[PDB]
């Protein structure tokens, strides 16, 4: 349980660093240098997380390994502007920056543990004897070799290549961290400052952030582990928005959602001279063949009846083949509704489809009242040439090849023509 | 990263065990016996979790320590009806129950590792020499004592007190676990089996459950680590209900203030010949670049449509640079909307921004329909030269350089375009 608590403390510290950082700071979770690698414009901050709740008092031996690791990293990366930070929590130690003297560092380099001597102290303090160098270079070391190396490092006075004074002065800082509960509370209070309520943080934001940190920690690729405050904020906001929308939905019944959508669509539909394009999937509407003609007839009776006020011609695009379009054209002709399709046989014509109808107000005559065609490439290019004020999609038709920049798109979720007549304000009640 | 991934795998296994368990089962996270302790009416199930993603092939030595610990626990608790389970994942091993033979167990008891011999093998196989017993009883053991114990246990044949056959037959089971991704997917599948949705599980339920498992894991008190499926389900449902109620109720007050502000704003918006200026900061409006053109379009259809009645041109002042203004001008021209920016290249012109549009009523033509520029000093001077009737500020933009004497200032506090449309009486309901 202690290891789990330490990992949770490290995750909370990483989250606190992410929240406290600026938008220009890149922070690597489980970074190459240490647990937290904060990369600024010119200074890289490395933070090592340690949890020692079970230790009554802080001892120098408790931080031998992280200090040696940071010393070795500084020795290998002295030219880099990397600031090493040691974040350890002790229950009986005052929270704040704790100074580590050069004598303490020298005491660390004199530790009798063979593992530290072989790993970090050997590189920090190279052995002057070539025999000891060969012994340290062995991949597998016997007990006699380990004892010889330990005795040599305990008895020999070796110079330190690492600039201890410069490291402690510039590239090192030791801070006594807060408790796990205090760190969690501080992280939550940081989440207050981003505009999130207490209940929202307790229920959604904090667990989501912890899960995000844990998921980024397990990624083997270092590049994929780089995160930022803006990315986390955007992810949390997107999750909150999706949850809000989903939970606001599924509570009302079909009629209430349809009424809300109708009230949404009414203002754009009360305009006499607006251009409206429809994209319809026939398979998503029950009894499409037997009801398509009547729907268009009522649509023209409502929105294309006044010769002087209604000046724009609706365009109906269907997901079908040309032969079905010819059949619909025949049925429209039989009902005295004048439409154009742009097709002569099987060949599309740009100029026959893009033309505007002629009007004689005295005769109440319009050359054609609607455009009906299939969703071929040529038709979509024609649509792209002349953008529409409102674009309606029925049935989730793929509109990827349409250029929908600065075009008002209104998705409609229906399964019969009565619902469509309700949405387009052609019926008073379903 | 490997340890974090293993701990997450253990948490996922614990969550899966909790979900799969019945309402009468009490499950202890980080239990006394093993990581997962499932206590039924008469049988206690102990599960040990191991993660070996980095190991190509499963080896008997990979499971020496858990089997030895579990055998020692069975020896110390033989009278208890405890069914011990080992749950380890290997990438190249088939998922399912894997049998462990008595010969393999005997090989484990013959391991040469001193730690295992001193901790578990010694208790399982007591030494027949009193000297070895005294050496094993020492709290601190020297290297010579370790070597002597290792040699004695490697050379001497010792009987096994633990009933290996009965243990393997009844109280032992070894199962090859799924991968971390597969285990997470199975846990999520179990999560929707309780009546939840996939999006709800992904966003709220799974992170909350993982956080709950992690929090219960670190509790030092064993009793506080006891959990059940019913408790977790109730906690998740309560969190979901609380978040639902909060996100449904907090919007009511916001909407009431928005309605009050709308009612304050309406009286001025109904006059057909008022000059209205907008000062907007794009950073405080979501999706500004995608939706700015459409908002201006609807504003012109609402308040600058009638050529005979609408005689004042709206002015939109943005907080951007010249290049963004040029891009916006491109996008406006692409949509058949005539605006003036006062900029030719990178030079502002006073007379190009202060001119009044020409009107041909017969042709329904106005030279330009809006003024759009940036908040430069010259533009501020221009708008100060010709004062407006209503000055709307969106985003708390600094207006220190403006002459606000005898000018009606109306601060609007929004965060998206729908709220602005609702306040400006171009939407009926948000």
């Amino acid at each position: 349980d202690h290891t789990i608590k330490g990992f949770l403390y490290q995750f909370n510290k990483t989250l606190n660093s992410i929240l406290s950082s600026t938008d220009q700071d890149e922070i690597q979770i489980e970074g190459i240098i240490e647990d937290i690698d904060i990369k600024n414009s010119n200074i890289t901050n490395a933070i090592q997380c340690k949890y020692h709740e079970s230790k009554v008092r802080h001892n120098l031996s408790d931080i031998y390994k992280p200090i040696l690791q940071m010393l070795l990293h500084f020795l290998e990366n002295d030219s880099l502007n990397i600031k090493y930070a040691l974040y350890a929590y002790f229950p009986n130690e005052q929270v704040g920056v704790k100074e580590v003297t050069k004598s303490q560092i020298e005491e660390i380099l004199s530790s009798s543990n063979f593992d530290y001597i072989s790993k970090y102290i050997s590189k920090i303090k190279p052995p002057k004897e070539q025999i000891i160098k060969e012994l340290l270079g062995k991949t597998s070391k016997t007990t006699e070799d380990k004892t010889r190396i330990k005795k040599y490092y305990e008895t020999s006075k070796l110079e330190t290549i690492v600039d201890i004074d410069k490291f402690l002065r510039d590239h090192f800082v030791f801070e006594i961290g807060l408790s796990y509960e205090e760190l969690m509370n501080e992280t939550k209070n940081l989440l207050m400052k981003e505009g999130f309520s207490l209940e929202d943080v307790k229920d959604l934001f904090y667990p989501n952030s912890i899960q995000y940190i844990a998921e980024l920690s397990i990624l083997p690729e270092a590049e994929k582990r780089i995160s930022s405050k803006n990315k986390l904020i955007d992810y949390l906001k997107g999750n909150k928005k999706t949850a809000m929308s989903r939970w606001t939905s599924e509570v009302l019944t079909r009629k209430q959602l349809l009424k809300v959508r109708k009230n949404q669509l009414v203002p754009s539909l009360n305009i006499n001279s607006r251009s409206r394009y429809f994209i319809i999937d026939p398979d998503t509407i029950d009894n499409f063949d037997d009801e398509f003609i009547l729907f268009v007839k009522d649509y023209l009776d409502k929105y294309n009846s006044k010769i002087k006020l209604h000046t724009e011609t609706p365009c109906f695009i269907l997901k079908t083949d040309v032969n079905n379009l010819s059949e619909y054209h025949k049925r429209f002709v039989s009902r005295n509704i004048q439409i154009i399709t742009g097709y002569i046989g099987d060949t599309f014509y740009f100029k026959e489809f893009n033309k505007e109808p002629k009007r004689i107000i005295k005769d109440n005559w319009v050359e054609f009242k609607a455009r009906i065609s299939c969703n071929s490439d040529e038709v979509i290019k024609c649509i792209n040439y002349k953008k529409c004020d409102d674009l309606y999609i029925v049935g989730g038709v793929d509109v990827s090849l349409l250029d929908t920049a600065d075009v008002n798109i209104e998705n409609l979720e229906i399964n019969n023509f009565r619902e469509l007549k309700y949405l387009l304000s052609m019926l008073k009640e379903i």
